């Protein structure tokens, strides 16, 4: 009863004007922009938003912004987490009120805790989202959370979950969890596997390079659908090029980058203590943005 | 122009009253406590303060209250360090205001910073704190941050660095840190290798235990300096004894606990996603508040 | 010119006896077994075989035997890597005299090596193999050895290297090799990921579990190729059920007792320090030989 | 009743001649000069003595020709670990045979082994040390076997076993092993951090830098019992000035060529795959070799 979230959702940026406060407007346009992709919807205030460097009345401001241009046009996904419980809930709660379709939180990190406090932090979280449901955000990589797969399989049948966020690169373990769970949402989280991930279990994906090229992603999906082996390696080839330079400029702030060059975001700074994009890259990300600009 | 800086200061914990909301009064009980306990210093807001469960406003709070028991008395350092930039610099503002004689922030975490990076973040704090000086706080195991030795000495050389928190168990890197910079003041931070760390170079501590137990960290110093290599060994053995007890119940709880027996905190509780502690342990934690009470 | 390379090949088991001595009689029907499931070559001496608890002199016995059954019928590569440079190069001209159409090495361990030092010990090894060509052998989860892409780059076009085997499970790794080197010989290394790797770029692979089931990655092959996206999914799913019994019984001895229940070797046993197979998992062990014997 | 264990041994080095054979006769004037030094024993066919690149009759060799230097004069410890039982237990009966005081193995490696695996393989091999005791080595920076304080608790509890090689940089564990085991012979294996592992809790060392300057570890020894703190710590930095070199240069090659220098060794060199000393670091090893020499 939650098959309408699976899909593939960009994971929104956050833009920032001159003086790294919210840009109202190009956040508008942005989600416009998306929406004018063809993506099945939108997942909003993840890592990729720079959440951990926005207040709570910041990410609200933002939750609300969204909803108000696409509730009702595509899904709507709210990253509420938190390391903190309470200030998680009071981000659901928000969410709720604005009529997201689901909310999501990453596992709680910096402290270690235990698997039954991760636990009775969802819980929580649920109760507070009042009726949508939950997606667990797995990225060990960023998190330094480490979970077993009997672990994953807990949290994802607790009452009220209704997804996975699998952002890991083991993909023997992304075919357990859909083996093991053969109606379960579960989303690619490393764009740069997207069609390795989806042969191995994935039905979707949230991703913070579909802002600047979610076409490539849905054709992969196509492609694999209609039994295209080598367009979609092809696809994710086209794809990893453009990651492998956004790894090298840094990857927000050069998606923000190719988005402005687009005419999509008026500035394209990320908060600090990111540094702005330097001056000697600026050639290849507009001319990537001119290439996927025609591309289309 | 900082060896006032130098010796062995609690990272002080942060009282929270039965609805998760700080308690204030236990909160100035504490300090006081810790006051005549004979530290050198107190350390406000850190990783052991949960400030990473709070708001930049209740943590401002904090070291207003803080400054206002214990400015003059005893050293105060305010751990002002965020993720953002922009919140640590606020955070430090309000330090200076309040009287603080030093900020220090943890190397930002979640995202993968630049080493420039970093550096412009700890510039950036230290302009803001207008004047007094900035603690490095070097803590890998909870940053995922893994600065090499010839990082860390760019960092301790940085214009208005006049320390290093250093919470890292290799005592190789600390005897060379110590041989690269013989007047640093160099904090161990890891309670459990105290009197190794002193031996390894270390001038002092920032410790979490030092709430319920500064006496014993104390007497490892002066054991040391006086040449009595058993003593040191016999204390470091009874830390660690209640250390290991504290990772069973969980850290942070079982210290708030320990002090809740020691009639200074008038409620033990952590902030979710932090559970109580299991009630199986609560006979052997008011056992050692009463050894501990005892000792003294 | 090493096309002839490429393809699906087990990674050959040793055959031990009762007294921890190589059973060579059926080492010879594991062989003959092998080729008639219609493998592209096999891979002799590896980790799977047993190589590091063997002496050279069974390294070369094992070696000899298996060219005398195979070679001229398909494809053998020998897996002369010790960690020893002199060591290594006994085998490769071992292997050489033998009539074996490629040799691999892994990368040398325990010890740390510069990334210089691995590359002179390749050159030596492939001065010794005297004209057939070098496998690279990557398994940084054994080795401890955590090779960088562009280190990559250059032990693939150093001289006289044909082939990668690439036993990563990190497939944007994967992508980019193939990117860089379109008629490279890529091995796929892990058995439960060999679909989503093949779709990353590998063009064969290199496994101890094709021992008992190699028209599966066979079939996985031929999949992709015609396009049959659900296929291959399917067959990767048989594999991973395999695989989770062989991981939880233990890999190499779960493989042995298997094909002692097809009647290929008549002893299952590994060397110590590995234990024997527990009784318990005998039942499903011989129920899993008999389904693969009817699947066939 | 293995107190004669405890003290400080040099981890003893292979040497090798000009074509990577062994140097009988350097072998032998190296053990006279350790022996000079005043060490309390040798710890002979270790990592450092380059046993992973010697086969089983070299090993055995070099113990015989050690065992015919030293035996009766110092204590004596063979390492006879290997990855296989078997060849372990050859070594054992073998330095049994020379009569060796001790023999020690290090946890098996490159293959995941179970904890129980790994037990009987030490029981394997103690039964075949035909009554002299065993020696746990632990080294799991490098064997990557990873350990848990229970689990050691078992080892050194096993009938047969009566010292812990503690090749580990983490001295909350050295306290804790020592607190467990107060009469346990407990050797630190990090040179670099000896004398904060003595006040953890080691009660001896086994190190490869030994070779060059055990009578300045002597001197550690001695001022921890007098109570001379500032004495330790001068010299550890000492000490670690030379591994800052020697980490520099490659060790055991470093270590070899400063002992060339002192007119120890005939040929420093290593075996492939370590490269030979680079030429610009000579003037720097033969001055230290000058200092080592007045120094005494
Ligand atoms: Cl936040
Ligand atoms: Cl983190
Ligand atoms: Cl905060
Ligand atoms: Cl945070
Ligand atoms: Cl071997
Ligand atoms: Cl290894
Ligand atoms: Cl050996
Ligand atoms: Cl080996
Ligand atoms: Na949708
Ligand atoms: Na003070
Ligand atoms: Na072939
Ligand atoms: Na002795």
């Amino acid at each position: 009863m939650v098959s309408h979230l699976r899909g593939v959702m960009p994971a929104l940026l956050t833009p920032f004007d001159a003086q790294q406060n919210i840009d109202r407007a190009s956040l508008r346009r942005l989600v416009r922009f998306n929406i004018e992709q063809g993506v099945d919807g939108v997942y909003v205030g993840g890592s990729t938003g720079e959440a951990f460097v926005q207040s709570l009345s910041e990410r609200e401001e933002v939750l609300e912004i969204v909803a108000e241009e696409a509730k009702g046009k595509i899904t709507l996904i709210a990253h509420v987490g938190c390391v903190s419980t309470a200030e998680s809930q009071q981000l659901a709660a928000a969410a709720k009120r604005y009529g997201f379709d689901a909310v999501s939180a990453v596992t709680p990190f910096y402290y270690p805790f235990s698997f039954e406090e991760h636990c009775d932090h969802y819980r929580a979280i649920i109760d507070s989202a009042d009726g949508i449901p939950m997606v667990v955000y797995n990225i060990p990589a960023l998190s330094g959370v480490k979970l077993t797969l009997e672990q994953i399989n807990q949290l994802v049948t607790l009452p009220g979950v209704g997804a996975l966020k699998q952002t890991s690169g083991d993909l023997y373990q992304m075919e357990q969890i859909r083996r093991a769970h053969p109606e379960l949402v579960l989303y690619n989280g490393y764009d740069e596997i997207f069609a390795s991930g989806l042969l191995a279990g994935a039905d979707g994906g949230i991703g913070s390079t579909y802002n600047i090229m979610a076409w490539r992603y849905l054709g992969i999906v196509q492609a694999l659908k209609e039994g295209d082996t080598a367009k979609a390696q092809q696809l994710q080839h086209e794809c990893n090029k453009v990651i492998d330079l956004l790894v090298k400029v840094g990857v927000f702030r050069g998606l923000k980058t190719v988005l402005h060059y687009m005419d999509v975001l008026s500035v394209p700074l990320c908060r600090k203590p990111f540094a702005p994009v330097e001056d000697k890259f600026q050639a290849e990300l507009k001319a990537l943005a001119q290439q996927l600009m025609q591309e289309r």
